[PDB]
């Protein structure tokens, strides 16, 4: 299992729950299909890494309990 906190730099705090097996596309939908912040305009990047759907929480060094930057524009 892998927990990922989606810190809304815009002005909010929304924690998420997923796992290594999960992918970027799924994660994007996890938040988008909850708070309604889309999955395209939303800037979901941990520190500064391009989160591509063709992955599984690994290419960007993912751990079970980390924070991610969430910029809304």
């Amino acid at each position: 299992m892998i927990e990922v906190v989606c810190n809304d730099r815009l002005g909010k705090k929304v924690r998420v729950k997923c796992n290594t097996d999960d992918t970027i596309g799924d994660l994007k939908k996890l938040i988008a299909a909850q708070t309604g912040t889309r999955w395209n305009k939303i800037v979901l990047k941990k520190w500064y890494t391009i989160f591509k759907d063709h992955v599984s929480l690994g290419d960007y060094e993912i751990h079970d309990g980390m924070n991610l930057e969430l910029y809304y524009q």
